[PDB]
């Protein structure tokens, strides 16, 4: 079913009806006028960040290149393969860019320190996929450029999601959400879920340990805030 959308909810309402019970929600009217929303574009990103080295996930492999190289090879014209500038603390690397975002006010409802919030960039072409997985903190995923299809499964459904059998990968599902092998993973079929298309200016709250799967529908840039 579709993740609910709420316009600038009060801190207390967000706390009591979403944060405490661990229910996903899309926050509207919160990040829609952050400077990033109008400023970020390929040319702006090239100008500020183009010369800096970033990690890039290819496919599968992990490599390093400049932001300019990443754009040239994996976004513009006709890329040969899928590349994704994923899960990278770009704003620690480039303080000038950090000026264009801010910490959502709702994070102050947490028990953690603002200092310790981890801010990651997620920048890539249409078609990037983050396989179904869960993270150990709360998340606000802020969509800046393009749209993403997102599937969400509650931590209560973990037994239908066939986590990998190693410590290192136990927070990742073995299932390919959009083409599941139901012969091998039959329990996946019956597990309920939420989904949405997250659009520019919107924030998705992903509760701590909620399983999420994400596919970019367009050239996309998202910023996540992992907080407690
Ligand atoms: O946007 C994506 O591809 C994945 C984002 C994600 O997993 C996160 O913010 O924790
Ligand atoms: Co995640």
């Amino acid at each position: 079913s579709t993740v609910p959308r709420l316009h600038r909810p009060s801190l207390q309402h967000f706390r009591e009806q979403f944060l405490v019970p661990g229910r996903p929600v899309i926050l509207k009217g919160v990040a829609d006028h952050w400077p990033c929303m109008q400023k970020w574009s390929l040319e702006y990103i090239q100008e500020i960040a183009g010369c800096r080295t970033v990690p890039v996930e290819v496919g599968w492999s992990q490599t390093l290149m400049t932001v300019n190289e990443f754009i040239s090879k994996y976004i513009v014209n006709e890329p040969r393969d899928v590349g994704y500038l994923a899960q990278h603390q770009l704003f620690d690397q480039i303080p000038e860019l950090k000026q264009d975002i801010s910490i959502p006010d709702y994070c102050s409802l947490g028990d953690g320190e603002e200092e310790e919030i981890t801010i990651n960039a997620w920048f890539g072409p249409q078609g990037t996929i983050s396989p179904l997985h869960q993270d150990p903190q709360q998340n606000f995923l802020v969509q800046v450029m393009g749209r993403k299809y997102i599937r969400l499964y509650s931590p209560q459904e973990s037994g239908a999601l066939y986590p990998h059998d190693t410590h290192l990968l136990h927070n990742t599902s073995q299932v390919d959400v959009e083409n599941p092998d139901l012969e091998k993973f039959p329990k996946f079929a019956k597990a309920p879920f939420l989904s949405c298309i997250l659009s520019p200016g919107e924030i998705l709250f992903i509760p701590v340990k909620y399983w999420h799967y994400v596919r970019a529908l367009d050239l996309s840039f998202s910023v996540s805030f992992w907080w407690s």
